[PDB]
């Protein structure tokens, strides 16, 4: 912690400006200074046991990759995380607004970058276990960071009954195991996320029913602007056997094949 710690005289907090809303504590807008003067936009995360969460999640400071939050600092005073601000905000609030118009090709661009931030923390042995669009981030370059893990982990939306069943595998909703291979299923369903524009998945099933749905034989349905080799790719992410999904590495190669033919 000792390398990350930010002093308190140097974050301004704007508890006015909540700019997210989670279980654990609110994201506010803050300023940080540099060593010369210029002040860096903040996203700063309230926390209200918290000794265990901050060991937990001080691993997030040795991962670096451009698909993946990092982490600025922790102020200590209750700690506040201090993350970079993002810009648009989350992926799935994005995808459903209606200042921007995102094209098939961006759409495929943004599960492109969230595959490679997850292939980054599934070569660290990082299970994120809670991978969805609303956990995403886009920074002021439309730069998507695979986020809601370590020191920023919390239920953002209400998507939850607590776990994400809809996003989960069959395994994980059966035996409460999460892998590298219950990330791809919940990846699969993050690209349908992306080729509705944020619809929700499943919304005529209710969360406990989920299991009993996906052993009928049943896979959520093809969207209407979803390439076939994209939907290919989605009903691979959704394989019964863990151990024959993608590999993260395989998703970025053939998700850039696919958006490699969009002019
Ligand atoms: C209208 N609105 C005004 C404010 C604008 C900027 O808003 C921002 C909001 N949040 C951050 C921020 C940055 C780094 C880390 C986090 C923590 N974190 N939060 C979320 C999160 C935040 C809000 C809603 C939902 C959901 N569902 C999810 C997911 C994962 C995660 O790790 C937050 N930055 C900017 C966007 C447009």
């Amino acid at each position: 912690v000792q390398h990350v710690v930010i002093g308190p005289s140097s974050l301004i907090v704007h508890f006015n400006e909540v700019i997210g809303r989670g279980h654990f504590g609110c994201v506010y807008h803050g300023t940080l200074l540099d060593n010369d003067g210029k002040k860096i936009h903040c996203a700063v995360k309230s926390l209200n046991e918290v000794s265990q969460f901050l060991t937990e999640g001080i691993i997030m400071k040795d991962f670096s990759h451009p698909n993946v939050l990092s982490l600025l600092g922790i102020c200590l005073r209750s700690p506040l995380v201090v993350l970079p601000y993002m810009k648009h905000g989350d992926l799935r609030n994005f995808i459903r607004n209606e200042t921007h118009n995102p094209t098939v090709k961006d759409l495929i661009g943004f599960g492109l970058q969230v595959a490679k931030g997850m292939k980054y923390l599934a070569s660290k042995k990082f299970v994120h276990r809670d991978l969805a669009a609303r956990n995403c981030m886009l920074d002021e370059k439309f730069t998507v960071k695979v986020a809601d893990f370590g020191l920023a982990r919390d239920m953002y939306d209400k998507e939850y009954d607590k776990l994400p069943v809809k996003w989960m595998a069959l395994e994980s909703l059966q035996t409460q195991k999460f892998t590298t291979k219950s990330d791809v299923w919940s990846f699969g369903v993050l690209l349908w996320e992306l080729m509705t524009r944020g619809a929700p998945p499943y919304p005529d099933v209710n969360t406990f029913d989920i299991t009993v749905y996906l052993l009928q034989g049943r896979r959520l349905l093809q969207p209407e602007y979803c390439p076939d080799p994209l939907y290919e790719v989605m009903l691979k992410c959704w394989h019964p056997k863990a151990e024959m999904r993608p590999s993260f590495s395989e998703l970025v190669s053939r998700i850039s094949a696919i958006f490699s033919t969009f002019i």
